[PDB]
């Protein structure tokens, strides 16, 4: 029936799996893809379903598994590069958490990432909804937060900083200056079976809205 690309508009987008030795799907394959499992439209028709399992393939470089989108341009065909000192990029997630591992109850939910590692992530452990950046947490978004709530997340990066708003209200104000900047969205599961989870513990999330923006 519906597939994530009648929900979400894909085509600036790339996905990686937690399957297959973490195969990426591209434009123009992506425009009609789906996984049964792990990235697929809920049964609502209204949201796109992200799952990654502790058990699942992991990128170079991480430990952790996905199901996340990557920011593209040009018909999806290009890598998206921008920095926090050069124009205006804004990314809004409407979406709702769903699942948690059990042991390590940890997921990531949207990110700006550069050539290196995450400048930013927006971080569920448990109840505790934060943006997360080096590892330390910056700011508190929701310390109540109930898995099955529907909420939006913005980031806009200008001027030298980084502004995060849960729901409409700014919750951090961060300086950061750095170029070779890309948005990511979707599940990105912080656990595996070295932490105690089993192979089919997972993170889920629903994606009910999806925008980046960029102006000079």
């Amino acid at each position: 029936s519906l597939l994530p690309s009648d929900i979400l508009d894909l085509t600036n987008w790339k996905l990686t799996l937690p399957i297959n030795d973490a195969e990426e799907i591209t434009q123009p394959e992506l425009d009609s893809y789906e996984h049964s499992e792990y990235f697929h439209v809920n049964d609502d028709g209204d949201a796109v379903v992200f799952k990654a399992h502790c058990g699942g393939d992991t990128t170079e470089g991480s430990s952790y598994p996905r199901c996340e989108l990557r920011e593209m341009t040009n018909d999806g065909q290009d890598k998206a590069s921008w920095s926090t000192t050069s124009g205006t990029h804004t990314m809004i997630i409407d979406q709702k958490i769903t699942h948690l591992p059990e042991v390590k109850d940890h997921v990531v939910v949207g990110q700006i990432h550069d050539s290196d590692d995450d400048v930013i992530m927006i971080r569920l452990e448990g109840n505790h909804l934060f943006v997360e950046g080096d590892g330390e947490e910056l700011a508190d978004l929701d310390t109540d937060y109930e898995l099955g709530t529907r909420f939006t997340v913005k980031i806009v990066a200008s001027g030298g900083k980084i502004k995060v708003y849960y729901n409409g209200d700014l919750k951090l104000t961060y300086n950061k200056s750095v170029s070779g900047c890309y948005f990511k969205a979707g599940m990105y599961t912080q656990s595996n079976t070295s932490k105690g989870d089993s192979e089919d513990a997972y993170g889920e999330n629903e994606i009910y809205n999806l925008v980046v923006t960029h102006s000079l």
